[PDB]
């Protein structure tokens, strides 16, 4: 009975999540995706300096 | 007769319980269940502090 807690400990240590550390990944990636949806939608406009010089 | 008192008086000795000893134990065991029961209850309440990050 002992061993198997020390064994399961050492696993967990290895195989299981940081919830603490994923969360936070989770939402710097958000932002990410919604900073760099703006910035394509932005990006997609540049070619409209012609019909002026024209 | 005399022999007969004096070993049974020995027998007694080894094969009999002490009940001024054994009450102790049942009650230190008694008390110690209950500490247990409530401090795994309360253990396997910890996996609710990922839903508070999530």
């Amino acid at each position: 009975a002992n061993t198997q807690a020390n064994v399961a400990d050492a696993k967990s240590r290895i195989v299981d999540v940081d919830f603490a550390k994923e969360t936070s990944q989770m939402t710097k990636n958000q932002v990410l995706q919604q900073t760099g949806s703006a910035m394509l939608a932005q990006a997609n406009q540049l070619p409209q300096v012609a019909l002026s010089l024209l």
